[PDB]
């Protein structure tokens, strides 16, 4: 009935909860950078890439069922991939896909508040931001 606002204090109130969720804000922080380079290098990617990504073999699973308790936790300072409901196969299932901050959003407005080169081109070159590598 009220929102997060979400500033520098909101920190002060997940720190000591942090030890298995480290591992994934890891994973999503990490892919993110390699991701705002390229268009989006996830796609999509089931609940279980990242609930898979706490343990690698077949102890995998096993922080998968504590991952329940760890969002707890990451949802109140960090969501760096986007949650959506999809249709595979004719069925609607929820998965979770790559968003990348920096970099890729740049706009202009009313008002051309920029100076010649430094970020992109403006009628010659219609293309985007980002490039092949």
């Amino acid at each position: 009935g009220s929102p997060e606002f979400r500033w520098t204090k909101e920190e002060e109130e997940t720190r000591q909860m942090y030890d298995m969720v480290v591992k994934i804000i890891d994973v999503l922080r990490s892919h993110n950078e390699a991701c705002q380079e390229n268009k989006d290098l996830q796609p999509y990617m089931p609940i279980p890439h990242v609930r898979d990504s706490l343990i690698q073999p077949h102890d995998r699973k096993k922080m998968k069922k504590v991952w329940d308790r760890a969002v707890d936790f990451l949802a109140a300072n960090e969501s760096r991939v986007r949650t959506e409901t999809r249709r595979i196969g004719g069925a609607d299932f929820l998965v979770w896909r790559w968003i990348q901050p920096s970099a890729s959003c740049d706009k202009i407005l009313v008002i051309p508040s920029k100076v010649w080169q430094g970020q992109a081109f403006h009628l010659d070159r219609r293309l985007e931001r980002p490039h092949r590598d």
